[PDB]
């Protein structure tokens, strides 16, 4: 429950407090041409973009109610992680996804770098009761390793049918092999 | 998950129950306060109480949730169907939990045989370990899914297996 409170509205979507000073979101949900965030002058905030992943480091602790969480680049392939989907209508909707590889994907009429995954609701994630909607962007992907929670990125894209989702990650590089 | 469906879920005993129609209320058997004389002030003897296992179906003698329309109620879901447990928590959260329905089954809990349709939460690797599944207090919440443009309730929550993703939905016998 304290994990759900790290998820707040941000631009056209959401964002996640990894720590009191570190906030992550999707790049295409950020308000463009912003003078501040949360009243902190933009010049004092460290804005790191990579692909569709956006990291904001604030000059002083600001979400001081939370503890710092582990933020890793992706999740190991095969891991079943959780999208913590928050909806404007109040629902807290955790959805399991099976993670694949980092790659460069043609999806939602554009080109998106990130880690691919597939919702366990699979075939019928075309419904927003059982899948993603645009506007869920910025919501965090997490999983449990031992007793630790690990956040691996945030939501940023999905295929029309809903099954395939894309997690924007901090530095994603996939290795493959011609077989 | 429209509001008009969530509002059908109300507290009942140590859990919840669900208004299917203005006169029909469903819940999990074990959650009902024993030795009650009334429900919502309606004398028990005026209420038709039909129990089948952990499934309880109460028909009230007069309409009482007159704001709701009559919903489709069915005896479980076809195996492999993906549904949603509409979980309400006493601290006010609405948590829809996706699940895939399996077959009917039986488990011995506290020495007694408890049965129903089984399902697996699709909310994470291990739902109970991440606190992303059900919990004591949740029994009676409805399992729902959408067939075409109709919402269908298939039963209510009654039990879950410790340390995993498996849940038991009590269905109409």
């Amino acid at each position: 429950p304290s994990i759900w409170s790290r998820i707040v509205n941000f631009g056209s979507g959401w964002g996640f407090w990894v720590s009191p000073s570190l906030f992550i979101t999707s790049t295409h949900v950020i308000p463009q041409g912003a003078k501040e965030f949360f009243g902190v002058p933009i010049k004092q905030i460290q804005v790191h973009k990579s692909g569709e992943f956006c990291r904001l480091r604030f000059p002083k602790p600001i979400r001081t109610d939370v503890t710092g969480m582990i933020l890793e680049e992706g999740a190991p392939e095969g891991t079943v992680v959780t999208l913590l989907i928050k909806r404007s209508t109040g629902e807290l909707m955790p959805l399991a996804a099976r993670m694949g590889t980092h790659a460069t994907m043609k999806i939602q009429g554009r080109t998106v770098g990130g880690q691919m995954g597939m919702l366990l609701t699979g075939s019928n994630a075309k419904s927003m009761d059982l899948g993603t909607t645009p506007g869920d962007a910025g919501c965090p992907y997490i999983y449990k390793r031992g007793n630790d929670y690990v956040v691996i990125g945030v939501h940023t894209a999905a295929a029309r049918g809903g099954n395939t989702v894309i997690c924007a990650t901090q530095g994603g590089e996939g290795e493959a092999t011609l077989e």
